[PDB]
C-alpha cells in the first residue's frame, strides 16, 4: 500500500529541474526586450 | 519404552549446526544491502 500511494501522490525532480530552467530563461528575454519596447518611442522626438 | 520416547522428542545436533550457521550468514549479508540501499537517494541531490 505505501508503494501505489507513493505512485500516486509523490514528486519527481528531473522534470521539476528542466521546468524551472526553462521557466527562468523567458524571464530574463523577456525583460531585456521589454526595455527595449519601452525604449522605442524615443525616435519620434528628433523630428521635430 | 525409553528407547521409543527418545525418537519421538530429541534434537539432532548435527542439522542444528548447519541451520545456525546458514541463518548466520544470510542474517548478516541482508544488512549490507540494506546499506545500500538507502544511499540511491542521494543522486538526486547532485541535480541542484
Amino acid at each position: 500500500l505505501s508503494a501505489s500511494r507513493s505512485r500516486i501522490q509523490d514528486a519527481d525532480y528531473a522534470t521539476e529541474v528542466s521546468n524551472m530552467t526553462r521557466a527562468q530563461i523567458l524571464q530574463q528575454a523577456g525583460t531585456s526586450v521589454l526595455a527595449q519596447a519601452n525604449q522605442t518611442t524615443q525616435n519620434v522626438l528628433s523630428l521635430l
